[PDB]
């Protein structure tokens, strides 16, 4: 889950869960996912409270209850939000089909609300983190996050000045939640492809024109994916996203070949013909070997 998917879960929660009281709570017995608190303490703390709004920063979601502490959800690689109870919904990835077990055996956070509405956070891989904090934004991990790619976009000049001091290849920088928050593997590939920047290009080597192009592509990719509530089927056809998952040799975009470069455990789908690595030979070499650090 990257910013768009987590944001869609946030809006799905606000569609029917606001202003409703928590009548029953089930916090999973997972001392790996449920962090820093026992499930029974977690349950006792939020039972009886009303959900005022749903908030998000990067890939972290949290519920603003009528009074704190507030439950927060760090999605990890398989975290998901599911809402059952209201037949009609604008958020399909959060709907639950009758043939699905419910509550899911993967549920980590579950509450039954007024009007029989039930909300659940599930994690099949157990890489997610669920916390109950006095203020989610004051402590880790949310307090260590860089500005939200959607809610706090840097200006063109702020963006350029920050990149000038970053001495690392751009792909991993974009993934660093402490620099900018919310970008994951596919958004990174998409904005780099769109801006015509190679994943091994050092951020500090980017020219003023490159920074602006990247600034523009981050804006367009994030705004569009959110505009369509993370429904990839609605992603513009000219995005590398669609063929980014196809087997090597048969992956193309707008008719051009897609290759897959893997540096330091990170794989990037890019178009060699359109994304060139720039700079002196020894700097390009240092970037290709950067993973050694």
């Amino acid at each position: 889950p990257e910013l768009p998917e987590v944001e869609a879960a946030r809006r799905a929660i606000e569609e029917n869960c606001l202003g409703k009281k928590i009548k029953r709570v089930i916090i999973a017995d997972d001392n790996k996912v449920i962090h820093g608190i026992s499930p029974s303490d977690f349950q006792t703390s939020i039972l009886g409270k009303t959900i005022i709004s749903a908030r998000r920063k990067g890939k972290n979601l949290w519920l603003e209850l009528d009074s704190p502490p507030f439950p927060s959800f760090q999605f990890g690689m398989a975290g998901a939000i599911y809402i059952k109870g209201v037949a009609v919904t604008k958020y399909k990835r959060s709907a639950v089909k009758d043939s699905e077990e419910w509550p899911s055996k993967y549920s980590k956070f579950f509450v039954e609300l007024d009007d029989g509405l039930e909300l659940s956070f599930t994690d099949k891989r157990r890489f997610a983190k669920v916390r109950l904090l006095a203020n989610p934004t004051s402590v880790s991990p949310i307090s260590e996050l860089g500005p939200d790619a959607l809610l706090e976009p840097m200006t063109v000049d702020e963006f350029a000045e920050s990149l000038a001091k970053k001495k690392i290849t751009i792909k991993p920088l974009l993934l660093d939640q402490g620099y900018i928050s919310g970008i994951g593997n596919w958004i990174a590939d998409e904005v780099l492809y769109q801006a015509r920047i190679h994943p091994l290009q050092t951020a500090s080597s980017l020219s003023k024109e490159q920074c602006e192009a990247l600034h523009t592509s981050i804006k367009e990719v994030i705004e569009k994916a959110v505009e369509v509530d993370a429904d990839s089927s609605q992603f513009p056809s000219n995005w590398i996203f669609h063929n980014r998952e196809k087997k090597p040799g048969k992956a193309f975009v707008d008719g051009k070949k897609i290759d897959f470069i893997t540096a330091g455990g990170r794989t990037t789908a890019y178009v060699p013909e359109l994304q060139k690595l720039y700079g002196k030979c020894v700097d390009k070499l240092a970037a290709a070997l950067e993973h050694h650090h």
